[PDB]
């Protein structure tokens, strides 16, 4: 169970570098300069990519997500 394919931007296969870059690319993708009348979705995506990239990039955070998901 990685779920990264679903959560971020690309499948789990790309190195951690790409994970951070996928966050950045999506950040620009939903950045206010690139967003129309829908700001909620853009910020929502920015917020979820930030947290999701955060947990996957940090090995300790990943397990916290799993343990405190169940808890």
């Amino acid at each position: 169970m990685a779920s990264y394919y679903e959560i971020l931007d690309v499948p789990r296969s790309a190195s951690a570098d790409d994970i951070k870059k996928a966050y950045r690319r999506k950040a620009l993708q939903w950045h206010p300069d690139k967003n129309p009348d829908n700001k909620e979705f853009a910020e929502k995506k920015f917020k979820e990519v930030a947290e999701a990239y955060e947990v996957l990039s940090d090995k300790h955070k990943r397990e916290i997500y799993d343990r405190y998901g169940r808890e």
